């Protein structure tokens, strides 16, 4: 019984495991329950605080992954499987992981809370890419990551109902955030320096925590990697949630109470089986059960909330990868594949766009097509493929990010923006996907520091830079290294200057305007188009 | 006859002409100026198609320019050269259907390719007698037979009650056509080769050239066309029959006037009254919109220029088209608040949004917002210099660059041999401010080789450049190809193609080949904007 690996949290005692990171040990407390297993009648329900336990809870092992669709598009492909649950699926999955330095830090340490992505339909805090050991070891970070319920389990909302209020996956996260507040000190986490970070749906979750009052007291800073609460995919209206919940109910043979009661009776996988059949359109980058504008967790739409919010005492790191959109093309856009070069035809581009912008009228879609077509090379398939990617990325991540960045900056938030452009040497996706959604995580998390992983030493150094930025950001709300000078400085993203840095192997390069023209199209014109059909 | 210069006496179908031996820098040219090609479209012939000039007796003196067609005289900057050079430089009269011929002197031995200039002036102004249209240089240096005609502008040329007999529309185009007919029959008398007739015109003249390309009966009258900064397609070069009707009847009301009764009344109105009200009939506050312009009558223009360029076969056709660096700047000073020649015209976002409404007067709120969204530099959305230049770009793009783009594209896609340029050289002599860059119409003096007149204060590179441009134009006139056939030492001007979209820069530097005529931005105007108006 290593006394460093033994912690009394509020619910009782935990025994962590001493994990080794390349530069020394780290105390990992994995699988800490932060809620009553949201099983049985607790399905679709807000998480209840975990009841205290007797003895020493073994917290040396990752707990189950929240029940979710396992991707099957390319079975056994590292590029997909690395996101697949790497633990048993269970609805009993409300667990969080805490990595701290070994020994437990002397003074309260900034806490980073990771919220995984997975389109609100998947993910697990246990995936290798979210291994917090590196940030814990190299940076002395207390790194927390929770599981939260995904898909129907996390986000089936019958808005207004008691039994499926929606947003429970976010409430899960909130609970983990509460758990951190009440408990992290026991690990030498500073509950007064908690930085959320997350990517993609995790970023959106972070943004939703930013935009939800009861969440705001549970952290001080946020990082949104490649995802925003605003935007086309991260939220649905109450009505749309109801529609999909209802549709799923039909699809599985099921007032809200009786509908939900029936849904409660359904084997987890049945819900998952029919989860995708509730999308109004053939889509990419769209997900059936996502946070719901419920008037409750989200008092208004994220757009509304980022327009009106006061974000004075908020610091935010946001950014995108170079190819936000490439990843998604292979999952429903004809002509795209990890296997060929996905050189697509004009027609496949126009059709691809209807799938990428499923909410688009013909005119909006034409607007998009006409905007993204390089008219010097209108039918060149490389351009069209890259444009399809661009469309999907801009529409879904880049422009939502720019919007968020701008709105937060305009409304007092200190904002740092980045574009991550380094394509992992070890990346199993084809070159044309460039730097896909999610492939910065391994770097932020510091996996290149694990020599056994085959990352180049330029990458190891890069990961170190990024872990420095992230944790400096966590420590201080400023990602710049004070123990460094002018190599060069990461400026706050402002609405005037619109500065952001490229994160890649070269030093920070400050760029201005995060696809400013194109985002103007998406953020300013596109809504005007559709808001007049 | 007998005591005078034997090389200035020419007979044409209507009779005997005495021209004038004019001094060009490199030697003399023959000019036959103010040759009537139509019956004065006066009195009862106002608004009527031109009738062929009835033969005259004796030797018609063709030694001076004739009347300029009755027109509005721009008075925004009185005494300012930049506006005065466009201003009529001969008496304003409805009796104005006269053309001009410059030929080498002595007249060319063998049939020489004919250049016919059609001046612009927004269809409400212009005159073949402006100094910038002086054919002497192209005649002297290039051996070209240059012909320019006056055609009726404004109401007299374009007021239309479509369907009516008495104001069928497009008569100013018909004057041009009549002058083309004149060149066909008579140009050989000057050593002109009626089988090598190139039209060229700038701005409304270019639209006019385009109209002729688009109009069957004109087709047999020329072989090649140059469209400088103007196109028959685009938002200003034509009006629907309905809109022409609307403006004609409104103009009528404005001056106190069944089509016959209306026209008859209009015919009793003094020219100046018509001119005085000409500009009050535009549907919106606007720039680069002109009240009386060619009408889609289903006669001269069998359908919209858009429709005819989209579906015509342009096999036999060589077209040189192009734009100036800054097509839009000129028009900004005449009715976009904020803009002036007298200052840097740094405007505000408000003034830009306002400008866009004036610059794209046909635009719905949504379409205007698109324009604004497109042209705003979102890094510097409030930046007055960018906004000022974006305003210019909006007007230039919308009215010239993108119409030219659609035109070049559609023409190339349909068999035409298209050569495309952007003229980027700002005359060292330009009296407009620097921000205006190279405004609309300021390539003309170079095409015409004015810089060759040593007394005109152009620089030597400008003289050389004029010569190059004159070469391009006359080569294109000769061969359908602006390139010098021997001289491959100079870079080649490739045809504009839909595939490669090549055009050249015309500036002091040797031909640089560029790709895509604002391809991205013209996709907005030519492909997106129409759709944004179909709802
Ligand atoms: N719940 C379901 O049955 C289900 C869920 C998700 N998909 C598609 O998910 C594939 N996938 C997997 C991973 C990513 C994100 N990568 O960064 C994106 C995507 C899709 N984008 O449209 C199909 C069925
Ligand atoms: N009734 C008309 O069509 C009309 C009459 C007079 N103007 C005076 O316009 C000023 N102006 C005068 C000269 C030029 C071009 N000169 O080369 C361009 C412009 C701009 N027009 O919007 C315009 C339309």
């Amino acid at each position: 019984e290593d006394p460093q690996l033994l912690v009394r949290v509020r619910g009782g005692q935990l025994r962590g495991i001493r994990l080794k990171a390349p530069g020394g040990p780290v105390s990992a407390f994995l699988g800490i329950p932060f809620a009553e297993p949201p099983v049985g009648s607790r399905r679709f329900m807000p998480p209840e605080p975990k009841r205290p336990w007797s003895g020493v809870l073994d917290a040396t092992t990752f707990q189950n992954v929240c029940y979710q669709y396992v991707d099957t598009l390319y079975p056994g492909f590292e590029g997909t499987e690395m996101w697949n649950p790497n633990r048993e699926l269970s609805e009993d999955c409300l667990y969080l992981n805490v990595w701290t330095p070994y020994p437990r830090p002397a003074s309260p340490t900034p806490v980073l809370i990771w919220i995984y992505g997975g389109g609100f339909y998947s993910g697990a805090a246990s995936l290798d890419v979210y291994d917090g050991r590196f940030l814990a070891q190299v940076e002395g970070a207390v790194l927390v990551s929770m599981n939260y319920r995904v898909g129907t389990f996390g986000f089936l909302a019958l808005p207004g109902s008691r039994e499926a209020p929606g947003n429970v996956g976010l409430l899960d996260q909130r609970l983990a955030l509460q758990w951190v507040q009440e408990n992290i000190a026991a690990f030498g986490g500073d509950p007064m320096s908690v930085t959320l970070f997350g990517e993609s749906a995790g970023a959106a979750s972070v943004g939703m925590h930013i935009l939800s009052l009861p969440s705001r007291s549970l952290f001080h800073r946020a990082v949104l990697q490649s995802g925003t609460p605003n935007g086309p995919w991260a939220t649905v209206s109450a009505g749309e949630a109801r529609r999909r919940a209802t549709l799923l109910a039909r699809l599985v043979g099921c007032n809200d109470t009786e509908l939900i009661a029936c849904l409660r009776t359904r084997p987890a996988q049945d819900l998952v089986d029919h989860e995708w059949h509730v999308l109004p359109q053939e889509s990419i980058f769209r997900f059936s059960f996502v946070p719901v504008v419920d008037g409750d967790f989200l008092s208004d739409t994220p757009e509304a909330l980022i327009n009106t919010g006061d974000f004075q005492d908020l610091q935010v790191l946001v950014g995108v990868v170079k190819d936000e959109g490439s990843y998604f093309l292979v999952y429903g856009v004809p002509g795209f594949s990890k296997d060929n070069e996905s050189l697509i035809s004009r027609a496949q581009f126009l059709a691809g766009v209807r799938i990428g912008v499923p909410q688009a009228s013909d005119l909006a879609a034409e607007a998009v097509v006409l905007h993204y077509t390089d008219w010097l090379h209108p039918e060149d398939p490389t351009h069209l493929r890259d444009a399809m990617s661009a469309v999907v990325g801009d529409h879904n991540v880049v422009c939502p990010v720019a919007q968020l960045a701008g709105r937060l900056a305009a409304q007092g938030a200190r904002v740092y923006a980045y574009i991550f452009e380094h394509r992992a040497s070890t990346l199993t996706w084809p070159l044309w996907m460039g730097v896909p959604h999610g492939y910065e995580i391994e770097f932020i998390f510091g996996l290149p520091l694990d020599p056994s992983l085959n990352y180049t030493t330029e990458e190891r150094i890069f990961a170190q830079r990024l872990m420095k930025y992230w944790t400096n950001f966590a420590r201080t709300g400023d990602p710049n290294d004070p123990r460094d000078s002018k190599s060069p400085q990461w400026p706050p993203y402002t609405t005037a200057a619109q500065q952001y840095v490229s994160l890649n192997l070269k030093p920070l390069e400050v760029r201005r305007g995060l696809r400013a023209q194109t985002c103007a199209f998406w953020n300013r014109f596109l809504p005007k188009l559709l808001s007049a059909t």
